[PDB]
């Protein structure tokens, strides 16, 4: 069972319900728990940009409040970039079910960003489900092909070490980032309710509270 | 014009020639210069993994030896992840020409990673040309939809600040990363010839020289 | 130059303006003439279904009133199936520019059907232009892969003979098709204006005229 | 279930085994029967062109020897065009699993043609299965969006009538097509074996034997 967090920015806010619905439909019966961090509607007082999506993703993943993050934007590129700017975050840009499958088996990342405008029309919510089914059902990182799973597992490790060298720890990032950006990123009405009970890292929880 | 660098890892080395040709076919007539960092063939003594492609991309972009990097792997995911792990690197995963277009206009990043196995069959080399045409011709960062242009321009800025806060400077990364991984990343037969005459950061050049 | 006809059915009528603009932007500078047969708006009294799209394509191509037809629907599948049920119509289902390029070089058909809902989001209208550029600029049927160029040229010919064996001439079709379907197909407010002056086949012009 | 026929032309004959495997893997457990009419390899004596794929599809479908036909070519366009030239054949060009789903639900055709070269790279066989699961599991033509359901069902009928008007009966077609084309279409080593015991139209069976 995974704690899966959903984060949606203002350009695509009106699509949050649909996406949340696809996600709960697939992940809940699989024994996971879905947390909708919003935006819930385009009229939310607490508005998010794709940059905040990435920052929030970093908070959730590093704190243990989420095991996996689902996000995106019009094309999904913005949110991908922002998320990958964060320590400990490995965010794929996933389009189809094969992409999802391979992402899960080869890269075994902890976030995905998808397009919710570009290529998103009739039945796009059905592709979302197909993708969720590839990601959240089954063991991840077994590699494809399972034989070649060795080189891949190794490389993933080397990547983590490389990123450990480039990126500062999340707490440091929280202390040094634009503080209005940070406040905005966590300003959602349900944030406190969803986060604090699930946050395993006291220092992060303490810092964020300290903003009050 | 732009200095555009090509970097291919071992799983797709056999495709470096096809990718390079597509790339020079479009970029040269546009007045750009293409630097092929290899791998050139599956048999190259200096082999690259997708992690090294990312590391090498950070060296090239932060030193100024390249203005733009073209990379990838079977899916392009691995190189995307590694590249984006690096300071000052904003690497897109591009599939089709509309992806390319939007990347250029919304994100105005400095690298792209593409799949060279998945989806790669007939006329895939032509799609590559269509994508390069979108990327290397015209003004970037003008935004799409246009009504979202200012917001977008500002957000790119805010994103650069965010990453500046999260990532250490490239020179620091070089001194602190696995040193054998670094040596491997720059081991290419032609690395020196392509790199040093174009590097604008002496501290980086001199450090790599010291290895 | 070519005479290029645009046909849009009811589910996507709202998009006729966008498709029509992508089309003229590319085709006119290339020295082609574009004929918009509607639907122009979702508000048109003369409504078309995808079955009519195919029938009209047949009328236009066999009559010589058009040299190429651009149509579609939600997915483009309906209009494709309807277009291809007609004599002398070879309609491709095209998604991306490589598809378009390959269609022109291998099949050299006289119609295309494209999705106007599935996959149709941001910049979808730019992909349209990209596709048009591959279809309406340069020589057709030169083949890809180039080594199969003759084989491909022969096959197109054999295909034509096959369809000649299966399909009745357009005139016969017109005389035996559901007359209500046919009447609705040509009920468009601009049909006459666009058609008769370009129709090369008097027999077809005659037959339709008599239906008033 | 259904009797599902697989037809592969020469440009992609080397891929027949992989396709047959994706299809059996999915379709059989679902209670269907898969009939592989070849080509089996690039070296079959009896070679198929995309034009024959279409001709053969009409034979199988109209004779009731198959309920559904799976075919294709490099792009799938040729087999699609040829298949659709035939009476009683409604062949979609399917790329992805959503395409497949919508086809089954909106158009409820009896054949599909897919690309076995364009876009067919690494891991392409996984998508094949994804597509087949959409096609061969569940009821068809229930519409999507179901808010256009009845409309959709009405239109398919209208389309079948239109095509009845345009295309000649299959036996008339068999008597009037180039007879060498026809012979080559059914020259496959297992044709008789697969077709005859399943043909529900004696007049077609008789005519083909009359050859």
């Amino acid at each position: 069972g995974m704690k899966i967090a959903l984060i949606i920015e203002n350009s695509q806010a009106a699509k949050n319900a649909v996406v949340h619905e696809a996600l709960t439909t697939v992940a809940e019966p699989l024994g996971h728990k879905v947390f909708n961090y919003g935006m819930y509607t385009a009229e939310d007082k607490a508005s998010l940009t794709y940059v905040m999506n990435g920052l929030l993703a970093g908070i959730l993943l590093n704190s243990g409040a989420a095991d996996f993050v689902v996000t995106g934007c019009g094309t999904g590129m913005g949110s991908m970039l922002a998320a990958n700017a964060m320590p400990g975050v490995f965010c794929g840009l996933v389009i189809d079910p094969t992409d999802a499958f391979l992402f899960g088996q080869i890269n075994d990342g902890n976030a995905i960003s998808m397009p919710y405008s570009k290529g998103f029309g009739w039945a796009a919510e059905l592709n979302l489900q197909d993708v969720y089914r590839k990601l959240f059902d089954g063991e991840r990182g077994l590699g494809y092909p399972r034989e070649r799973a060795e080189i891949m597992r190794k490389n993933r490790g080397i990547l983590r070490e490389l990123k450990d060298a480039s990126c500062r720890d999340m707490l440091t990032v929280l202390k040094t980032v634009d503080q209005d950006l940070l406040r905005a990123a966590i300003a959602g009405e349900k944030f406190a309710e969803l986060f604090y009970p699930n946050c395993k890292d006291d220092a992060i929880a303490n810092y964020l509270r300290s903003l009050d």
